[PDB]
């Protein structure tokens, strides 16, 4: 309509609801709208003065296993703890973060891996996207996971108010999202380099390519009102609503939406406001279940295409879609990418050996948008928060399964097939291990043999390569298996005896 005539048929529609709100009801919205953090001060006072020292020397961006939000919050307590000190020390502990770019030391290891227990905020929309609504998921602690469930249950009967029949077809709502926080990979490269009024096209065309379907499983807050892009949101979603789409009315010209939404993508654009380029993003609210009946279609497909590819029983279950998040249909569709590029580039009696292996083990290569910690393939493995770990992959041999989180990116990975390949590399080392002693089962990476191959070429390739002979061996096998021929010679030429036992283990593989 008129924008402030729109906003005020729609506070109106919600005036009585928002009217009975009850002080627990208002209180409730607030906590989702706007997150209590830890508290900085009490988290240092805890420590003593060793973990103190200790967290004043850390190189955080060196930690594998923290996700952004935990790195950034141990950034800013880090801060805290040097500020006793003076600006050399400051500026000295503060630029060799240069080629120093070392692997943490088990001390420092040991100690962040339980301070992130410590560091949580409560923030029940991130609770929801990072499980995709799994809310029970071992991933916190247990009477914060209480707490979230009580607080999801009570939004949720807050939110009972559809949009109604009148006001669905009469109204846009608009979300501006940081790239970033659909695809990382993308995002780095979204925005023209040289002029940043633009988008790349070529990238652009990637974005857009398999984007077809979005689930929010958090509570979505949208702008009645298109607002002006910030600096870091090139996308601009404009999203219908169903007309049984329950809502809230939020001050200022928004709604709160009830969680567990499904929406189509209709359209995708570039368009210019003031100008600069931006991606519309035109959506349409359908019910989830809609979409989770296209994502169990396309596993089903999937499956059937690979079991064949792989010579397994059609009825396998090997590839699982975890998916909960905003870029659902390309997490889907960029596996069949993934794995087109793993077959393309490893031996094909290797895959079969060590895929056959890991389907004797039930395995299963998980494609997901939820945070590692909560997929059961590592959770049901890993019951210690500590050692749980969120990365842009894993292999958990436990479970004999490869986990691919779809919107992170892997520092010195190019792509999502490069990590694939990598938790393959670690596969491979387990199957190679169960090989030499089916009794004793262990990885080859930990024979007296590697152990000491590493120790001569572990910092002849990769700086996550330098970590420990397991993602050393990882690593050069992605390298040996890498579309760039060069990088394949490197490992030749860099790391000879790895190459050479690598490429030996895998005639014994072939071969058993
Ligand atoms: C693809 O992601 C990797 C990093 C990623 C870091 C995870 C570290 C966890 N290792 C211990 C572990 C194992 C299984 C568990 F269940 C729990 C804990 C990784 O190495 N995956 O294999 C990566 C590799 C290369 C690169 F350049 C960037 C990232
Ligand atoms: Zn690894």
């Amino acid at each position: 309509l008129s924008r402030y005539e729109k906003w005020e048929k729609i506070k109106q529609h919600y005036q009585h609801w928002s009217d009975s709100l009850s002080e627990e009801g208002r209180g409730l919205l607030k906590k989702l709208q706007i997150p209590i953090e830890p508290k900085k001060d009490d988290i240092i006072h805890s420590l003593s003065q060793e973990e103190k020292e200790l967290l004043k020397r850390i190189q955080i961006d060196s930690s594998d296993f923290l996700s952004t939000e935990e790195k950034e919050f141990l950034k800013k307590l880090q801060i805290d703890i040097r500020d006793s000190l003076s600006e050399e020390e400051k500026e000295l502990l503060n630029r060799i973060q240069v080629d120093s770019s070392n692997p943490l030391s088990e001390k420092e290891k040991e100690f962040l891996k339980k301070l992130k227990l410590d560091i949580q905020p409560y923030d029940i929309n991130q609770r929801l996207q990072d499980t995709g609504g799994l809310i029970d998921s071992p991933s916190i602690n247990l009477d914060v996971r209480k707490q979230y469930k009580r607080d999801i249950q009570n939004i949720d009967a807050l939110l009972h108010q559809s949009i109604g029949s009148t006001l669905y077809n009469k109204i846009y709502l608009y979300e501006n999202m940081n790239i970033n926080n659909l695809t990382a990979t993308l995002g780095a490269d979204l925005v023209d380099s040289t002029d940043n009024t633009k988008i790349n096209r070529g990238i652009f065309n990637e974005f857009k390519k398999n984007f077809k379907y979005s689930i929010s499983s958090n509570y979505m807050i949208v702008d009645i009102n298109e607002r002006p892009a910030l600096d870091n949101e090139r996308l601009k979603w404009r999203i219908q609503l169903s007309p049984d789409t329950r809502a809230g009315y939020l001050e200022n010209g928004k709604l709160i939406l009830q969680r567990n939404i499904g929406l189509e993508i209709k359209d995708v654009q570039i368009i210019k406001q003031s100008e600069k380029e931006y991606i519309r993003i035109d959506a349409k609210v359908v019910p989830k279940s809609k979409i989770d009946t296209k994502i169990q279609e396309a596993q089903l497909n999937i499956n059937q295409e690979w079991n064949k590819a792989l010579g397994l029983p059609k009825y396998t279950k090997l590839i699982t879609f975890n998916v909960h998040n905003r870029y659902a249909s390309n997490i889907v569709e960029s596996a069949y990418l993934i794995l087109n590029e793993w077959k393309n580039n490893i031996q094909s009696d290797l895959i079969k050996k060590v895929t056959n292996y890991l389907v004797d083990g039930n395995g299963r290569f998980v494609f997901t948008d939820i945070t590692l910690p909560n997929i059961a393939e590592q959770y049901t493995h890993q019951d210690e928060i500590y050692e749980q770990v969120h990365s842009k992959g894993l292999y958990v041999p436990e479970s004999r399964s490869i986990l691919l989180h779809g919107p992170s990116k892997g520092v010195e990975l190019r792509n999502d097939s490069e990590g694939f390949i990598h938790e393959f590399g670690h596969a491979v080392d387990d199957y190679a291990g169960y090989l030499l002693d089916k009794n004793q089962s262990d990885l080859v990476t930990n024979s007296k043999k590697f152990i000491d191959i590493f120790k001569e070429e572990g910092s002849n390739l990769t700086s996550y390569g330098r970590t420990n002979e397991a993602e050393f061996f990882a690593e050069a096998f992605r390298l040996m298996h890498s579309t760039d021929h060069a990088e394949r010679l490197k490992v030749q030429k860099n790391a000879p005896k790895t190459f050479q036992f690598i490429n030996d283990q895998i005639k014994f593989i072939i071969n058993s």
